[PDB]
């Protein structure tokens, strides 16, 4: 049926056959708007490319007759809508693609490549006998971005994986229309951008010695050399390949910490230089606040940055500085705060992010930066934008009150680099970015959101996959779709199918991960009944359904765990119609700390006017009666 | 690809492909009888829409044999077995639809469509995607019906269904290619079709304020008002739908009883008629046999039935007025006896029903109702006598006394019945042959019929439920010989059937199509039981030395007999002496409920001398107290 | 990689989409080698009748390159590689069958056909339904045996099959690139080759009163007379059937031993004649070799053999007599040892092999035999088979200047049960006899597989018994001994038993999911049960050094000794407490084993993470079991 992750705004479905495209089928242009004809011709080439289609470009041969074309319109009235809003309107007689601005088209046609055959992304294979239906009938799409901020951040600096894996990344990334690639290039164990005016911020900071692995502090190391960085050539060909995939960069400069490799390559940029460039991940010095040769060497680097990356914000990280670590009792802090009466190391901070906005801004560019560069000693430039990533979320709503437009990035949803544990997928689906404590005037100043891949446990691109997928796709989906059309069971059921894209694609995603079952597929269901220790002391248990049986069909008990010692094992769930028996699933079942085959399948006749309906479960605890759940009953 | 549901008579298989139709093939009529051309217009417009392929209608002689085409012929070597008949010859030649009556080609297309994937009947189903194959292979079909009366029967005076409920019906009915359908359209809590002579038997009796539900004194009601009713127009636009797919309509005009509807628009025609149309389901009021005005008003609506139904038998009903409610110490009756000189209520009954039977002869029609009309001015012997009782000998003697007689035992055939009083093996199982019938009499016996009463039945989709799929099985009872009836074989028919159902929109029972029934292996080898004390151990073995006789596929059914506990089954194996050579290792489990107790085992071609064995590893489920059976089936 | 069993030598993969033939599909000759175009024709008729496609024959120019076509070239370069290789590129532009002689065309063509859709053999199937696809993408092979000798011997003396049944086994072996029937058509139970001069022989030997069932000496029989042979004119279609399909035929004449059936038509043949020709399968009765009848005898026979059976070589078995039943104390014997200074009888066979060696060589022919024929002189060019592993004397006999076959009894006897003799024995044998120094392998020449069949009485019985283990010894003789890989052989195994279940092939159905320890002596061991560890029912195995990449790893409990099984719920794999995969299945593994594998998905590892593997089982009905649990990887 439906099956685009983001779930798009609005969907009207007609009944009929859907459309098709053949070896007949054109794509026609019908705008003069060169900007949407540079995509009509790069969605020409992705479309033959997948299914084999030769799909030429042209303005005329009329609109063929019974082949359904593809035309690409210039439609104002979705301006309303943002520079990112299309619709799509498809039958037999034709599929329509429009959007106010050229960035729609793409965005079309990657939701056009979601409603295909899956095999679209088979680098195998005779595609020549595929039926590329476009879904299962016509219909009208009319789509949107929720949040026009939908980031996701891969960090190279804590380990480097280059140009052929990032745009692997970028290809998942426009997939799913997330927009922002936030690209963390700099730290204390790697320095990945090639600065001409100083060489040794690759040749030095670009390459280490080790690599502490396992996790901090695990005293374990891979003894082997571990080097990378990208040359301002392959910088401006990523820049090009991912704005040509509806893709801005925003490039990450760490600063005034996370910065040991500038320091290893330009010593007197930090006040504790370290040695060597560090081989463990615990280790962060601070660039020196105190010497303009600081600001100076930092707005040298950022005026390469603006040459190559035309992005309008520039992100500087700006997270705290380890003050007892790395300022606290060094004479030039202590006499630098005793001249500028400054209190605290905070305050140092907050002079260095307040005068880097200067610099960024006098670049013609917009500060980003860590929740830290708003505070917690003067206030900081209300232009910056904050992305918010840990503490009370207090402070991103007093920012968002002062004017400062905020990036939902709280680290207990959002960092991917955590397990599957820490932020399982129902946990990143169910992320919403706007604080809910925020008054409803206030809401539009959360711009989105931004999820984080840390590699400081990360070396290989199929680890990377791991980490990222597949929880990037709820957050892609919590970014697009209108919060009220959000549903966790039907994205999950979308996301067996976007699998298949991914396999396809060589993305090493989760395995074990997509198909659980957990007690959030369920605020949207019907509650029938519950078990107790109590309960426990027979095996046979009524749950009325009366009310919810109202016409034929399918309908799915699922028996749910909650708590206890104990599981239970189910040998048979049964709908009965008054007093018989006119459905069973029967079927072994255990629901405990582990869920095996909890969910049964009863299909209910037209209903009986008058009758009672009653799903009778058999089940019993399995080594004990200590177990609760809760039985869910589903009516599609 | 014998799928046929209802099996045919007779078939033989060949060996190749079989025919596909492409969008080449035609449709050419190497006759010109102008029945038969009527028909193929009808097969080449369904068939069309089905597969979405164009089949032209060509005269017979363009027929190209680059693609199999469709040939129309007429062969009087049918006509020994009845209008009904026909043949199919398939093979990429062409196929070959032929029969004496055009009847038969239209039961040939019916037999065509259940050969060719379900995907015909999907509306907005990829047409283009399929191949249009008819079966499997080539073949000769001998088709015709054991049974000239395949009815069933709709209740719409108790709840009114409408048109397009009953079109939809009768495309049911055509494709199991069941000929009547029995219009039960007025009882008690309505009357369904406009008499223009007598406008309130609609304008009043098609109306109630509100039905009785859940069940007969249930105290329970649903508040909502309940009309409709046919108008003449509706009528014969149903009646030219039926008649194009085999189906002749019987209507019934329920008498002397379930007359309420009727009473209530004319109080005259009852002795106790009610103050209102009934609102419950118990009220059964009795027209007034003593009195002329009833017998012409009747014979007024019969004319009218006449002229709008060409059928040549309707139904009266008949079934036993309540007599100690309707007519027992009621003056009128009381004396009607004596004058009469008649000793019981039914006897005042039987003197109606055998009156209106001349009234209906002398209107050119044959008078049909339930075994009450039957007995030992009188009867017509061209009477039509369908049996709700299960009585031989009062069918026996009605067959002397010159009827045709139909058996409708309501115990096997009464669909608005529950799954439980009558499972879709009792249907199956159903001979409309009178038990112990001498055989000189079978020949009266003309068939079938099966009743869908809908006092608990409002929507069409619950109509679905009690109707499907046990009216499959009875179209098979009324079509296919008995010796070529098999259960376990009509069961895995029904499963594809389904399909088809699905895609028709039918809400059919779906939890009874697929079992298990112990009754599926009275003829298939028995190796072995289990018992409380062989539950004492894991492992058993059953001695299948003198059946291993061929390599292949061997299936194991441990099948749950009776106890307090269920076998769980670890894994079956065949062993060779003292060697493994297979074993199913799935988890099952045999008890009150059947989860996946059939085992599939692979025997070596057998070597000479050798034993073998099947080990059954299984353990009672939560006790010893079970009983149970080990059939083995050779492939 | 392919389907193709055997796996080709070198394989060479691309993206995008495979060639594929329609009815617009030609067959084009690019060389006027006459060879080269009869081989053409031949597989016009073989691939038209198997797709339903009409594919004719055109010359080179006039084609239209809509559709993919057939082009058949000679090719002199793989002429290094000898005269079965052949390579193939295909591409949705063309597929190009490549060879340096006219049959590697034919081997060339058995991979196409295993390249494509199975329906190719239902000859009743809906062709016309099927996209002939060659695999599933553009790709270059080169290939080409590794042993020159790959055979497949069917013994019709214990009990006769027949033309129709032949004709089956070779259209297997020449699917599979087998080129040598080992044709054993003379034996103790039967004579089943027509001789024209001694008529008695088919007359009197192919016909026996019955015969013994369930094992030697068992003192059961089935009542049932037992006959047949081949007529003169069947051997030669047989022969020429063989010959369409790349196989050479190489017929077995039974001798000193293996006697019985010729000896009772013909009784001065033996000095140990039966009455009748036996109806049990242990009597072995030895022709007389201290007789010129004798040789002469033979010497007419063979005169026939090698008029109706073309082949150099002429097999004579040649394994031991049953000297002390058939020819100790007899006086003939005896007195013969004296007058030529013998003092073993094996002296006496060995005069005797040596001479028909002798007497083959002067007909033209080469002499093979089982090991006993070399350890009044032997024929230089006599090939040897072993039966026995013993490769001191396969090296003498290399150093003597024989070419050598190997057949190891107690890996190559397709008559024992797959207990005996596994799918996996079969694949791992290696010809190469162990411990041969590398001067000397170019002259162990390929292997042969026997079914014997004193306990095969029909042709789906054979067919249990020489499948799909002859699949195996297939690879064994083709595949190169770096590219064999159990695993991907069991996965293209399945889809070739679709195309056996087509052909009518009664093969083992089980036995490709069967396991033994044999299985496992190149397997990782994780951890052990015992009964001390029976105590509880959590277990857990370290496999932090085995996990190295992402994908499916096994874990297989395995049974070792003890008087109990272990009943197992789960197994699961761990990234430090993390769960991130679980098999949840019963499974059981005792006498009997059940689903004792575990599939589990490993995450691409984490470095410096510990991986715990965990598994729930018990004891079944007590404690007294041990066990090894063995880690597969990707
Ligand atoms: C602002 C920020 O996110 N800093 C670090 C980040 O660099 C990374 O190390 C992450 C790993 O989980 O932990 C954070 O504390
Ligand atoms: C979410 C997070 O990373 N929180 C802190 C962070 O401040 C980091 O800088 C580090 C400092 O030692 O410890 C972490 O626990
Ligand atoms: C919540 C839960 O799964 N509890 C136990 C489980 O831990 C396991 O010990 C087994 C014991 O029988 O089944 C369940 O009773
Ligand atoms: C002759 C006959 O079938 N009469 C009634 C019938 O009208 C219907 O009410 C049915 C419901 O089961 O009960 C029968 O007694
Ligand atoms: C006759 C029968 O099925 N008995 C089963 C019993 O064996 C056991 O499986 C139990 C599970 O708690 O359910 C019972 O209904
Ligand atoms: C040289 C040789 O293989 N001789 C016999 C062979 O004739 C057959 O009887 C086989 C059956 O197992 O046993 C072998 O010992
Ligand atoms: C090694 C082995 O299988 N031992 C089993 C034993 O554990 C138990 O299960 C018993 C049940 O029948 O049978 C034995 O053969
Ligand atoms: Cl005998
Ligand atoms: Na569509
Ligand atoms: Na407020
Ligand atoms: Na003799
Ligand atoms: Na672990």
């Amino acid at each position: 049926q439906e099956q685009i992750i983001p779930k798009p705004a609005e969907i009207t479905l007609f009944t009929g056959s859907p459309a098709r495209l053949t070896p007949d089928s054109l794509i026609i242009t019908e705008t003069q708007d060169k900007a949407f004809l540079d995509q009509a011709g790069q969605l020409q080439q992705m479309l033959s490319a997948g299914t084999g289609l030769p799909l030429p470009l042209k303005p005329a041969g009329q609109a063929s007759k019974k082949a359904a074309c593809i035309v690409i319109k210039k439609d104002p009235a979705l301006a309303a809508r943002g520079e990112e809003a299309y619709s799509i309107q498809s039958s037999p007689s034709g599929i329509i693609l429009s959007a106010a601005d050229a960035r729609g088209i793409f965005y079309a046609g990657q939701s056009l490549v979601q409603m295909m055959p899956s095999v679209f992304h088979d680098r195998t294979g005779d595609k020549s006998a595929v039926r590329w239906n476009i879904s299962e009938t016509p219909f009208r799409i009319t789509d949107y971005p929720r949040f026009s901020w939908r980031a996701l951040m891969i960090d190279e600096a804590r380990h480097f994986f280059g140009e052929k894996t990032i745009k692997q990344i970028i290809d998942q990334m426009a997939l799913l229309k997330m927009n922002i690639l936030h690209w963390h290039l700099t730290d204390d164990t790697g320095w990945r951008i090639e600065i001409k005016k100083y060489p040794r911020l690759t040749s030095i900071g670009s390459k280490r010695r080790e690599s502490e692995i396992g996790t901090w502090n695990s005293g374990k190391s891979d003894g082997t050399p571990h080097e990378g960085f990208y040359t301002q050539e392959q910088i401006r060909d990523i820049v090009q390949y991912a704005a040509r995939r509806n893709i801005t960069i925003v490039p990450e400069i760490e600063m005034p910490g996370h910065a040991s490799a500038a320091a290893v390559a330009y010593p007197f940029l930090s006040l504790k230089t370290p040695g060597e460039v560090p081989t463990t991940f615990i280790v962060n010095t601070a660039f020196d606040p105190t010497s303009e040769k600081t600001y100076a060497f930092l707005s040298d680097v950022l005026d390469e940055v603006t040459a190559i990356f035309p992005g309008r914000i520039i992100h500087i990280g700006g997270d705290a500085v380890r003050y007892d670590k790395q300022w606290k009792g060094v004479p030039e802090i202590e006499e630098f705060m005793k001249k500028n009466g400054m209190k605290s190391y905070a305050d140092v901070q907050m002079h260095f992010t307040n005068r880097m906005s200067g610099i960024i801004a006098q670049k013609g560019r917009r500060m980003m930066g860590w929740n830290e560069i708003y505070g917690h000693g003067a206030k900081l430039d209300t232009n910056a934008v904050i992305q918010f990533w840990k503490g009370n979320t207090s402070l991103a709503k007093n920012a968002i009150r002062d004017g400062h437009d905020v990036i939902n990035s709280l680290h207990t949803s959002t960092y991917l680099d955590y397990s599957y544990g820490s932020i399982p997928l129902q946990k990143a689906y169910g992320f919403e970015p706007v604080f809910p404590g925020l008054e409803k005037q206030y809401h539009s100043r959360v711009k989105g959101l931004g999820a984080q891949v840390w590699t400081e446990w990360i070396s290989t691109p199929e680890r990377l996959h791991y980490q990222a997928f597949p929880r990037a796709c709820a957050f892609a989906e919590v970014g697009w779709t209108p919060a009220g059309k959000k549903d966790f069971p039907d994205f999950k059921k979308r996301l067996k199918a976007y699998s298949e894209r991914m396999d396809l694609m060589g993305i090493k995603f989760a395995r074990n991960v997509i198909s659980q079952i957990d007690k959030s597929d369920f605020f949207n269901t019907p509650r029938i009944g519950t078990w107790t220790p109590a309960t426990l002391t027979r095996e046979e248990h009524s749950f009325d359904v009366t009310k919810l049986v109202k016409a034929s069909g399918k309908h799915t008990v699922t028996l749910l765990y909650d708590k206890g010692a104990h599981a239970i094992e189910i040998e048979s769930v049964a709908l009965y119609e008054n007093s018989r028996e006119v459905s069973r699933d029967a079927h072994a079942g255990r629901s405990g700390a582990h869920k095996e085959n909890i969910q049964y399948i009863l299909n209910a006749p037209a209903p009986r006017q008058g009758a009672t309906y009653t799903v009778k479960a058999n089940f019993k605890g399995a080594g004990g009666r200590d177990s609760h759940g809760t039985v869910y009953f589903e009516t599609p």
